[PDB]
């Protein structure tokens, strides 16, 4: 079959699952583990790694500036910046020590992490200049719902936005109603963080549902495998879970491989429907 991919900034086929590091760089006696982590996803076949400067304040991209080493053209790197850092007085500055932890010259990628008070037109600026700069190849927005990206493609050069990173998952499907069909209206990429809702923390019956469980046992699978394929059913969207577990990216990646039947889809959608209503936007 069909390999899944996703045309992503400058990359015009990255795998459809990536790589996430929220909660890496915490904990400092599970650094080498990370790297390894990571290096296995890599090896494996996955190429996006996601972090942010928020991410154990700095830790998670230190982290991930180890385990790319002697790697760089292997991975697409995506960072991002808080809110308060997007304008004139940080933009630089914040993306400097990002790199600086990462022990690279550029990005990838560079992702507003929300919207916060700084205009959305100095902050397209900003970005234009690292990008002209060769700081980062392209950037990005996360957590903004279809009005906010209404509010982007009215700024001069918005239409430069790359990709927009929202949470999305089978307990979690907001983003159907309305964003995603603008999102594919305008060739626009959507990466899906918590991708397993944070294997259940965000859901309390998710992992633990009879009809899920058995489903997957049927095809092999994991529940979490279940769940990845489901995130990318459909193209345009870019899976991003964290692994921090060799066993766990090994599986992650496997899901790529996972095709569900129309049967199946029908029954998800029984048992978590898509939303009827203008609902708004998920966010942890
Ligand atoms: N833009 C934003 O505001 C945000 C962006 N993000 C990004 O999205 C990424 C993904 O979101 P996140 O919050 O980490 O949650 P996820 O849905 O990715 O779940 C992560 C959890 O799932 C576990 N896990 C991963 N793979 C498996 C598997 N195959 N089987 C069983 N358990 C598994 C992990 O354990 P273990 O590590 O021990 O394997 C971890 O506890 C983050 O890492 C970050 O890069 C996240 C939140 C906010």
């Amino acid at each position: 079959m069909v390999k899944k991919t996703v045309r992503f900034g400058e990359q015009a086929a990255v795998p459809a699952i990536g790589l996430g590091t929220w909660y890496m760089g915490e904990h400092a006696a599970q650094r080498q583990q990370e790297v390894a982590a990571l290096r296995a996803g890599i090896d494996h076949g996955l190429t996006v790694i996601d972090t942010a400067e928020m991410y154990a304040d700095g830790g998670a991209e230190e982290v991930v500036g180890q385990a790319i080493r002697g790697l760089r053209d292997r991975v697409v790197l995506v960072s991002k910046v808080y809110p308060w850092h997007a304008g004139k007085a940080a933009m630089h500055r914040a993306c400097e020590n990002s790199l600086r932890r990462l022990q690279t010259d550029y990005l990838d990628m560079y992702l507003l992490h929300w919207r916060g008070d700084i205009p959305l037109q100095e902050t397209v600026e900003a970005m234009e200049k690292l990008v002209a700069e060769g700081k980062i190849r392209r950037w990005g927005v996360s957590n903004l719902d279809t009005e906010d990206m209404q509010a982007l493609w009215r700024t001069a050069d918005g239409e430069h936005c790359a990709t927009n990173q929202v949470l999305y998952h089978l307990a979690s499907r907001g983003i159907e109603y309305d964003l995603l069909p603008w999102c594919q209206q305008h060739s626009l990429p959507v990466m899906a963080y918590c991708p397993l809702a944070q294997a259940g923390r965000l859901r309390d019956g998710l992992f633990q549902h009879s009809d899920i469980i058995n489903m997957a046992n049927a095809r092999g699978i994991t529940v979490a495998q279940l769940l990845l394929a489901w995130v990318i059913r459909h193209p345009g969207v870019l899976a991003i879970p964290k692994a921090a577990s060799i066993e766990h990216v090994v599986q992650n990646a496997a899901a790529l491989d996972i095709v569900l039947s129309g049967e199946e889809l029908a029954q998800l959608d029984r048992l978590y429907p898509p939303p009827q209503r203008k609902t708004r936007l998920d966010m942890v």
